[PDB]
């Protein structure tokens, strides 16, 4: 309720990156709608043709993986680096616009951009994990020293 | 780890649109497992009676646009304001509410309060938006023209 | 972008919680891939023999309230206590774990660890909703006796 300071400039970039996100996730989604109409698939029901199913699936997969794609991107850039989460944000959410784009064309040319997402995804996790290893650590071992120090009392 | 400050006061009514969000997310949840017994349908399978796959349907498709509707709600409520994106953020659930009661009854019902889901989620998006080019507009323009000026050391 | 504090101290424990979640879901990924080969069921498609239904259904469930599980996990974090909230977010996840191992060999021992992560989240939930009444109500409570008093310019 200010507060004669604020932390948005420290997010920025992994707000605009998310926000790329969700307009993907909404395309993804119009797509499946417009994937209805050309294949004749109406709601309930995700059943229909091989070119509509790939379209459904491809969207649930990307669906699946957006809030795993989220976690990681905003601990990885708080953690290690604000500048090479959202690169690597980036570079994800491309790889899964060439996924969903591949795999509505065929199964098989979801592969490669599948890959790179996943590359991509596992960066952002490593960058995580070591900006977290950064934070917990050190502490960790100093806390650990000082209770065999401890020893003490002679030397 | 404290810290004489918190900026809990600044995303508190973000904090509890997220939390209804969650609540009402359950309650679908639990709606679905109602009508696994109502209408016979055993896990795993997700086919059934019309009645049970349309249940099933409406708590899918809010769970896919569930985190959506949350990054974007944080973003437009840091980035734009708090209390504008909350708002939104409420229209969005109650119509999401709507939409889930109504496809229960009828595919044809869903339509109404899908319409104002969406229309809510856009504006949503827009804010967030809005938000994002305040932020990073500005500077990029100023950067931008000291580039240009630069003519310089004459003129 | 600087900033001569942080509030990362604040949300480690939430943000390696967080990571390990993600981790456990990439992990379930994995499980539904492993299964597609040795029960040959091909992508797009979801339906297969008994046991890829099974493991199928256990990692679409996860994912679902996966969201939910972060939401709960961060606004009861920053709202009520953030070593209640991890440790509440670590018996969850395990109680995932073994949900999506038990439900992999039968239908039946998925639920056993099914109760035990609802009791998790559930908690959470009364974690965030506590936080937030703490937050909320003695300003709305005073502004309502303000009100009231108000009566005033007599008495
Ligand atoms: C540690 C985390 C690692 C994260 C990366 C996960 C994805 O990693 C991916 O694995 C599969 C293995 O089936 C490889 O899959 C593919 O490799 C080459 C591409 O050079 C293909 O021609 C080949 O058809 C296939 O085997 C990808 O080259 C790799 O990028
Ligand atoms: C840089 C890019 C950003 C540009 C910003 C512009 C964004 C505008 C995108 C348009 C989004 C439209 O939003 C979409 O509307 C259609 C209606 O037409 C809805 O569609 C709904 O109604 C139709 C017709 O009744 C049904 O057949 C359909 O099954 C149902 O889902 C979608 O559920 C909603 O998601
Ligand atoms: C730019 C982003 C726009 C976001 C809004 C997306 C949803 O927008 C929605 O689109 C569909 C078009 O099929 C309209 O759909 C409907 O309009 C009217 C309602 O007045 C209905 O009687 C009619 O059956 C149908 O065509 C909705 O009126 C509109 O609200
Ligand atoms: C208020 C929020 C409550 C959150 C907890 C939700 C889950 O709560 C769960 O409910 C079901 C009721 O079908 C119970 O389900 C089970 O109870 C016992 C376990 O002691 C079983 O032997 C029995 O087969 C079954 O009825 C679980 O014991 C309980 O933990
Ligand atoms: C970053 C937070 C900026 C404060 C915005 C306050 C808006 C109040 C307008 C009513
Ligand atoms: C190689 C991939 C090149 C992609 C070219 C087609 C772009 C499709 C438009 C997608 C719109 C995304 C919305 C954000
Ligand atoms: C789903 C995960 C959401 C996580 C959001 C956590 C944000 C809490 C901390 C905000 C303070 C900003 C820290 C600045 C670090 C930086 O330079 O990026
Ligand atoms: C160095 C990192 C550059 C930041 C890229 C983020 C841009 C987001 C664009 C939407
Ligand atoms: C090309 C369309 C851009 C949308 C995907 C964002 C990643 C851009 C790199
Ligand atoms: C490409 C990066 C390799 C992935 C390593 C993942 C490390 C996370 C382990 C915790
Ligand atoms: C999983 C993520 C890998 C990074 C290591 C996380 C550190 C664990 C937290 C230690 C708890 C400290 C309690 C005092
Ligand atoms: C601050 C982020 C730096 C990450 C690199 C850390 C590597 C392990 C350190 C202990
Ligand atoms: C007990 C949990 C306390 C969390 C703080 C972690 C210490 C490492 C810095
Ligand atoms: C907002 C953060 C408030 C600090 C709560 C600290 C609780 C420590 C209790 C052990
Ligand atoms: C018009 C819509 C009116 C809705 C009336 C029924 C309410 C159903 C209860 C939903 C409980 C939500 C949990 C939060
Ligand atoms: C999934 C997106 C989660 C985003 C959470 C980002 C929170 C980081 C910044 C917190 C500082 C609070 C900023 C105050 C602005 C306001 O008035 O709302
Ligand atoms: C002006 C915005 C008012 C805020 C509404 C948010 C209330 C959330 C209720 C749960
Ligand atoms: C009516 C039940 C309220 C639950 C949905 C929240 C939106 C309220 C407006
Ligand atoms: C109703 C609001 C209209 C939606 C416009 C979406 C703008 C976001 C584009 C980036
Ligand atoms: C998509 C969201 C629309 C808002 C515009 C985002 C701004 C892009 C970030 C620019 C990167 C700055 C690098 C210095
Ligand atoms: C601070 C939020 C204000 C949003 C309105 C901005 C419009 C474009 C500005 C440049
Ligand atoms: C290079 C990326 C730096 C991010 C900062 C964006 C500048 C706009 C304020
Ligand atoms: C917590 C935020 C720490 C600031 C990290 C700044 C890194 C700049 C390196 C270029
Ligand atoms: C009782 C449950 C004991 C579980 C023993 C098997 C562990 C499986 C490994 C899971 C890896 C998780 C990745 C984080
Ligand atoms: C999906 C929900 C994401 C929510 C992320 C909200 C982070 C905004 C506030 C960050 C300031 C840190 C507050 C410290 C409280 C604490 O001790 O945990
Ligand atoms: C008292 C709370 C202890 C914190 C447990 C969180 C450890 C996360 C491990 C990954
Ligand atoms: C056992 C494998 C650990 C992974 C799940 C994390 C919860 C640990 C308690
Ligand atoms: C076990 C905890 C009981 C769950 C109570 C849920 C309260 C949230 C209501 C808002
Ligand atoms: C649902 C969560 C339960 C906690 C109560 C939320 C408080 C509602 C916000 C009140 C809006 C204040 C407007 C001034
Ligand atoms: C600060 C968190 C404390 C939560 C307990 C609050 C109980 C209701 C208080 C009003
Ligand atoms: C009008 C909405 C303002 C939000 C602030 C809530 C007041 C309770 C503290
Ligand atoms: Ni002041
Ligand atoms: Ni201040
Ligand atoms: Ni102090
Ligand atoms: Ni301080
Ligand atoms: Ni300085
Ligand atoms: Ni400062
Ligand atoms: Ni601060």
């Amino acid at each position: 309720m200010h507060h004669h300071h604020h932390h948005k400039d420290e997010v920025a970039l992994l707000a605009a990156v998310t926000l790329l996100g969700v307009l993907l996730q909404a395309y993804f989604s119009l797509q499946v709608i417009s994937a209805r109409r050309a294949f004749r698939v109406s709601p309930p029901l995700t059943t229909g043709p091989p070119e509509f199913e790939r379209v459904y699936r491809a969207q649930v997969n990307c669906s699946e993986y957006f809030p795993l794609f989220l976690a990681t991107l905003w601990v990885a850039g708080i953690f290690f680096h604000e500048g090479a989460a959202a690169l690597c944000g980036l570079v994800y959410l491309f790889a899964r616009l060439r996924y969903f784009q591949g795999y509505a064309r065929s199964a098989q040319l979801r592969l490669a951009p599948l890959y790179a997402s996943a590359r991509a995804l596992w960066l952002l996790v490593a960058l995580a994990a070591l900006g977290l290893l950064a934070h917990f650590l050190p502490a960790a071992l100093r806390a650990a020293l000082l209770g065999r120090l401890r020893t003490l009392l002679p030397w």
